[PDB]
């Protein structure tokens, strides 16, 4: 459940996830793989507060959130994409006062504002789809 933890990963957070909390997941994206997400979720089957999912196919960074059953406006814009074919990735995710702030292989990858009332609402990480994680901090 922290090194090697196969998918899908489904990891709670005690308590909730606070501001100042920073969140690690080390993979590899498979060179046949299509798709893979990382959501901060709140509890096993409710609300997504940041949907994270690269897709190999177009080479996209979709950030988004379901919220009350339905998907918010996507964002997409990156400076990079550390989720090529047979890449090995280091994400850190901090879950900050206002926004998400994410890095990827330590360069900054992108910030989601919380549409979300929660500061600690979210207290689950599941990880699913074409990925194989080397290391996930929680
Ligand atoms: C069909 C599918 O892949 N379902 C996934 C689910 O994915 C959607 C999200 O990635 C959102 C994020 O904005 O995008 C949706 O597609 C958009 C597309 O990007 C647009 O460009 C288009 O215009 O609109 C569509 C529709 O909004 C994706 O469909 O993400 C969740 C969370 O990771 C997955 O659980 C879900 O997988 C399915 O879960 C189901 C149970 O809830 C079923 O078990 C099903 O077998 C899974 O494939």
């Amino acid at each position: 459940p922290t090194f090697n933890p196969p998918v899908p990963y489904f990891g709670r957070l005690q308590g909730g996830l606070t501001a100042r909390r920073t969140i690690i997941i080390k993979g590899y994206v498979p060179p046949t793989g299509k798709s893979f997400a990382i959501n901060f979720k709140v509890g096993s089957s409710g609300d997504i507060a940041l949907h994270i999912n690269p897709r190999m196919g177009n080479g996209t960074v979709v950030r988004n959130s379901l919220l009350n059953g339905s998907w918010g406006s996507e964002e997409k814009k990156i400076t990079h994409n550390p989720f090529g074919p047979g890449q090995f990735f280091d994400l850190s995710i901090r879950c900050g006062l206002d926004r998400f702030k994410v890095y990827a292989n330590g360069q900054h990858l992108f910030d989601f504002a919380h549409r979300l009332s929660a500061f600690q609402r979210v207290d689950t990480l599941e990880i699913q789809g074409d990925v194989t994680l080397s290391y996930v901090q929680i």
